[PDB]
């Protein structure tokens, strides 16, 4: 028995005109007893034909994996068009279909509050910079830390949590040496989201 | 063929003498034809017999569901013992075993810092109080907010996120009326983890 998993593009990919957002249809456990598969693709039902079926990853525990990949228009995903993936096989007397779309609902723009380190943390050598990103919908989003135009590396980001009103929040924690913070370096939480003007915003953080 | 599931106790259960931790073994998709199942329980390979086995329950999908519950000792779970669940049937060629234990790995004491709201958030009629809880292992943990010994409610907490240095961090966000914050009310983030003294700590957050 074989299985399908339909996969949404990256946030950053659909929000940046430079990039190529992609729907990743995934079939796992295609045995050697019937290794040939097929893919049909649909956009509001309309059959499309710009779909690269990239072969054919092998696997450790004696399984396989055949993945199709459809490129998509940024404003066709953002408008919310449903992307259907008709999979076909001889090991399946009926086609398995799997459909996805962007989270329906009114897009709510993020509020972004950066947060200084705790007085209690200045004891240590490194120090935490906190980024509150709250009130957004859908949950698709991108955060990055930077300083003086370059990225920061030691940052980590929580997944987005369903908040009480029905929007989302998440936090980001950039870790930097107490020395860079006290020296007066300025840092930025950078947020990419669909309901932001120009799909992005940036908040500053600096010990004045 | 039937499936077996093995669920650990809640974190709070294994940190509080006041609570009773337990391991629960659920078995779904038990046939109507070959319906009798049998639990044998092992703790570090030693059979135990204090396991309680609730009566079979016919599901609205024509399959049966039996549950076995084993009461474990607090230190036993904390000392990282393996609990094995051996489920038996004739419909099975061999029994099904499932085994579970605490996250092996040297435990780490959570650092807990509370951060006030951004100044930019005082325009809203509610405000956001933040609890950073970082550098804890294992990732089993519990985070309550409260004020004047009474619970709070309107809070949401992130999942624990794997930080760069192998430990975990999370954020808990308590949302209060701006008036309550500004009036000088003091709030508390209480935290439960195995690596804390008395398995507990609280941090205060007030305006002054
Ligand atoms: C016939 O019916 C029964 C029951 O259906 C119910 O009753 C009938 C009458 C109808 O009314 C239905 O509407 C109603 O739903 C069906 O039984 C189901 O069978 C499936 C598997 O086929 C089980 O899936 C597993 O679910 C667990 C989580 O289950 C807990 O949370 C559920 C909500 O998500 C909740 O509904 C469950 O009751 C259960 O509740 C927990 O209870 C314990 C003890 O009682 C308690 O300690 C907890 O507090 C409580 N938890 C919660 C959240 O309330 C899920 O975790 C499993 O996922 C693992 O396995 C998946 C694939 O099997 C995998 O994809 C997942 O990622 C995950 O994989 C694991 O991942 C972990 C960590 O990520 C890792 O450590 C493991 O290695 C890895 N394990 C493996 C092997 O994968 C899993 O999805 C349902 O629980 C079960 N429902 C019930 C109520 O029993 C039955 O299928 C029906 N038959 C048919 C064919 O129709």
């Amino acid at each position: 028995g074989p299985s399908v998993f339909l996969f949404p593009p990256k946030p950053k990919d659909t929000l940046m005109i430079s990039r190529t957002p992609e729907v990743t249809c995934v079939v796992v456990d295609v045995s050697h007893e019937d290794p040939e598969v097929k893919f049909n693709w649909y956009v509001d039902g309309v059959e499309v034909h710009n779909a690269k079926t990239k072969p054919r990853e092998e696997q450790y525990n004696s399984t396989y994996r055949v993945v199709s990949v459809l490129t998509v228009l940024h404003q066709d995903w953002l408008n919310g068009k449903e992307y259907k993936c008709k999979v076909s096989n001889k090991a399946l007397p009926a086609p398995i279909e799997k459909t996805i779309s962007k989270a329906k609902g009114q897009p709510r723009e993020p509020q972004v509050y950066t947060l200084p380190p705790s007085r209690d943390e200045l004891t240590k050598n490194q120090v935490s910079l906190t980024c509150l990103v709250k009130g957004f919908y859908p949950s698709d989003i991108a955060v990055e830390w930077e300083s003086n135009g370059q990225p920061e590396n030691n940052y980590k980001t929580t997944p987005p949590v369903l908040d009480s009103d029905g929007s989302f929040f998440l936090y980001s924690k950039l870790t930097v040496d107490k020395s860079r913070w006290q020296q007066g370096n300025v840092f930025s939480c950078s947020v990419m989201h669909e309901a932001l003007h120009n799909h992005a915003t940036q908040k500053s953080l600096s010990l004045s």
